C-alpha cells in the first residue's frame, strides 16, 4: 500500500510516494528525468515494510514536483540534495538511509558528505562522481530521445508528454556535460572523503552508461565502503534485477 503525496520545501512542492511501517526510514532517489513511480516500483513493493518506511521522491522539475519545471545550474546536484533532505525532515525522519539510482547516488553522496549527522547508510548504484571525454560522448547519444529504444521511452513520454521529455532530455545532457570544464570534470569528487557513513557501491558489469572505473572510484575514496559487481547488471539492475538488488540493500541496511 503506498500513499502519494506534496510537501512544501525551499519553495517547491515537490512529490512522493511512502510505504511501509518500519523504524528504519529509506529514501529512494531517482536518476535524471525519473520519479518514485517510473525509477523505484519494485522497491515501493517489495523492500521489507516491517523493518523500513519507504519514501521515493521526485526532484524538483521531475515526475510530479511540477512546477517548477527542470533547469541544471551548475549546484543543481546540490539543491537536490539539499531538497532531499529537508523532505524527509518535513517528512519527520529523525534519521534516515538513502538508495541512489545514477544522478540520484550522486545526490545521495553530496548528502552524505553535507548533512552527515542525519545519514545513517547508503546505497548507490550508477553514479559517477565526475565527468570524462568518454562520458561526454555517452550523453550525446542519449540527447535525442526519439532515437531511444521503444520501451525506454514509453514511461516517460507517458509521464511528461513528449514535448517536455525531449526538451528536458536535451538540458539534461547540458546540464550534465558542463562538469566537464571544471576542474578535473569534477562534479563530487571533493566530497567522497566526506561520506562518514556505510556505503555500499553497485555496479553493473555490462552497464553501457556508467563505465566501471567510476564505481572503483567511488570506492576508493568513500571510505569503509564496499563495491559489489553484478557480472549481468546493466544500469537499471534494480528493475532487471530486482529481487537479488533488494536483498542486497536490504542485508546492507540492517
Ligand atoms: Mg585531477
Ligand atoms: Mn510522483
Amino acid at each position: 500500500s503506498v500513499t502519494s503525496a506534496k510537501v512544501a520545501v525551499n519553495g517547491v512542492q515537490l512529490h512522493y510516494q511512502q510505504t511501509g511501517e518500519g523504524d528504519h526510514a529509506v529514501l529512494l532517489l531517482p536518476g535524471m528525468l525519473g520519479s518514485g513511480e517510473t525509477d523505484f516500483g519494485p522497491q515501493l513493493k517489495n523492500l521489507n515494510k516491517k523493518l523500513f518506511t519507504v519514501v521515493a521522491w521526485d526532484p524538483r522539475g521531475y515526475g510530479h514536483s511540477r512546477p517548477p519545471d527542470r533547469d541544471f545550474p551548475a549546484d543543481f546536484f546540490e539543491r537536490d540534495a539539499k531538497d532531499a533532505v529537508d523532505l524527509m525532515k518535513a517528512l519527520k525522519f529523525k534519521k534516515v538511509s538513502l538508495l541512489g539510482w545514477a544522478d540520484g547516488g550522486i545526490t545521495a553522496l553530496i548528502a552524505a558528505a553535507k548533512y552527515p549527522s542525519y545519514i545513517h547508510k547508503m546505497v548507490i548504484w550508477g553514479a559517477n562522481a565526475y565527468v570524462t571525454d568518454e562520458d561526454s560522448m555517452i550523453y550525446e547519444g542519449i540527447r535525442d530521445v526519439s532515437k531511444w529504444s521503444e520501451r525506454t521511452r514509453k514511461p516517460l513520454e507517458a509521464l511528461y508528454g513528449y514535448d517536455y521529455f525531449a526538451r528536458t532530455c536535451e538540458k539534461w545532457v547540458d546540464g550534465i556535460r558542463q562538469f566537464k570544464h571544471l576542474p578535473d570534470g569534477n562534479i563530487c569528487r571533493h566530497l567522497l572523503p566526506r561520506v562518514q557513513c556505510p556505503a555500499l557501491i553497485v555496479h553493473g558489469e555490462k552497464d553501457p552508461l556508467v563505465p566501471r572505473f567510476h564505481a572503483d572510484f567511488i570506492h576508493k575514496h568513500v571510505k569503509g565502503s564496499r563495491l559489489h559487481l553484478m557480472p549481468e547488471g546493466k544500469h537499471n539492475l534494480h528493475l532487471r534485477f530486482a529481487d537479488e538488488f533488494n536483498k542486497l540493500a536490504e542485508d546492507f541496511l540492517q
